[PDB]
């Protein structure tokens, strides 16, 4: 019996001892919380109660390192999942619990999508506070209105406005272009962007909005404005189960109720609840159609989706599918069903996961139309599940902060060293762009710029005629 290293010590095997156990129940940073049944002890050398085996030495329990998604990390190695980070300390993950910058979305016709994941139906007809930041004690800088007409029983033709209110300025969104009626009082944040099938809205740092043109409105929140904002969306609080909280700081369990407390104009009457139709307009009695739908919306947990189901829940973009495509009378041109599914699919691509569901058959998008090669345009249009949202063209020559990483659409390819004219549908040269620059930041022809926009002494208002760059100082508003 040759003596074993310390602390380890030995265990010989008795076979006249009714049970015993050996090697066979040794107790690793794995195993260590479970439990063992052994055919018959393997005799050999273990660590002592406290410790566990771990690279053929004994350790410490609390020297065990932690384990994310099959790898090992060392104790104090942090790993980062979204915003948190998590430190492993004592043989566990210790994460931080901070909010996250969070996106509010209408899907569909008349539901909802709150900042913290909360998803209900509202389907009102007026105009009614999406979200805004004056709520109580507030800072109040910026109301984003939407209006709804047709979205309610009636949902096969349906039209929104969004009424964009931040810095003295005016933005709507209405019939799929964008209308400044007021420019916010400093345009140097303030952007535009066209891309692909969608519109990008900078509202400033901290404030964007992303749109498809037609029904979906997301609005892009940092995580700076976390409890201090209203409204349909919710109160961003990374606490789900109280978004359905009303302007009059009551938690409402009816989202009937909750929505009508936030119903701007007092002119139009208040929605009345009905109860909840689990077969809307065309599935009503119709077992057949309900069949097709819930097999046609299920594409959202099928194989192209599958890797994306667990980065982004699709139960919400499935309950809305069902419901709106219920309204239609064939599945193949639906818009709501490919609209809602688009919508599924963006949200996969924030998350890297960038998911091709289009086909010839169901719901194709090609860019062939204008595709005008043989017609003085040099410029080629390829569609792209996710596509860089926020390209340098002549339009947006300095690189932007832009709210998401991708969208989907068509966009433009250029020769090397080419960039998209915007406004000419052509690729041109980066010298040709009607752009000036100041201050390093290069800026469209029509842009102003305002340079310390919070200093009354070096105050100034940069404006790019065609090439040609001119300041002015700001005037004190007395
Ligand atoms: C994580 O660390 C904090 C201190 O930052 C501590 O209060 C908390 O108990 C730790 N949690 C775990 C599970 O180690
Ligand atoms: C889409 O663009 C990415 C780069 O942004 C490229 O790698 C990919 O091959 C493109 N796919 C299609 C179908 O154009
Ligand atoms: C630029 O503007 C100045 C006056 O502000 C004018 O004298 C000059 O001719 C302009 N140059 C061009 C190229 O337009
Ligand atoms: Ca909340
Ligand atoms: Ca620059």
């Amino acid at each position: 019996s040759l003596s074993c290293r310390p602390p380890m010590v030995k265990l010989v095997c008795p076979a006249d001892n009714l049970r015993a156990e050996g090697l066979e129940c040794t107790k690793t940073c794995q195993n260590y919380d479970l439990e063992c049944m052994s055919m018959g002890c393997v005799s050999g050398c273990l660590c002592p109660p406290g410790m566990v085996r771990h690279e053929n030495r004994c350790v410490a329990l609390e020297r065990c390192p932690c384990f994310h998604q099959g790898k090992e990390y060392a104790p104090g190695e942090t790993v980062k999942i979204g915003c948190n980070t998590c430190v492993c300390r004592d043989r566990k993950w210790n994460c931080t619990d901070h909010v996250c910058d969070a996106t509010c979305s209408t899907i569909g016709m008349a539901h909802y999508l709150t900042f913290d994941g909360l998803k209900y139906l509202f389907p009102g007809e007026c105009q009614y506070v999406l979200v805004q930041d004056y709520c109580g004690s507030n800072p109040g800088t910026f109301r984003i209105l939407v209006g709804n007409k047709g979205c309610s029983h009636p949902s096969v033709k349906c039209k929104k406005r969004v009424t964009i209110l931040v810095e003295g300025g005016e933005i709507e969104l209405f019939d799929g272009e964008v209308n400044v009626k007021r420019p916010m009082k400093d345009e140097t944040h303030f952007e535009v962007v066209e891309s692909g099938r969608y519109i990008i809205l900078l509202l400033g740092k901290a404030l964007s909005v992303v749109w498809d043109r037609h029904l979906s409105i997301s609005v892009v929140l940092k995580q700076t404005y976390q409890e201090k904002v209203c409204g349909l969306c919710g109160n961003f609080d990374g606490i789900q189960n109280n978004d359905l909280t009303s302007s009059n700081l009551q938690v409402e369990e009816d989202p009937v109720d909750f929505g009508n407390s936030w119903k701007v104009s007092s002119q139009c009457a208040d929605t009345r609840k009905v109860p909840l139709d689990s077969s809307p307009a065309t599935c009503h009695n119709n077992i057949m159609k309900q069949t097709m739908v819930d097999s046609s919306c299920r594409i959202l947990t099928s194989d192209v989706f599958q890797d994306c189901n667990k980065l982004v829940d699709p139960e919400p973009y499935l309950d809305v599918c069902i419901y709106d495509t219920c309204s239609c009378e064939s599945i193949g041109d639906c818009a709501a069903f490919c609209d809602t599914i688009a919508a599924y699919a963006h949200v996969c691509a924030q998350h890297g996961k960038v998911v091709t569901w289009r086909t010839a058959t169901l719901c194709p998008q090609s860019c062939e139309e204008r595709n005008l090669r043989e017609n003085g345009y040099e410029a080629e249009w390829r569609y792209n599940s996710c596509a860089p949202a926020c390209q340098v063209t002549c339009q947006h020559p300095e690189p932007l902060a832009c709210p998401v990483q991708c969208v989907e659409g068509c966009h433009a390819h250029c020769p090397p060293g080419k960039i998209l004219d915007e406004l000419l549908q052509t690729c041109v040269d980066p010298e040709d762009c009607p752009v000036c620059e100041v201050a390093g930041r290069r800026f469209a022809s029509g842009k102003k710029v305002t340079l310390n926009p919070s200093d009354p002494e070096h105050c100034q208002i940069c404006h790019c005629d065609v090439v040609n760059l001119t300041c002015e100082a700001c005037q004190e508003p007395g």
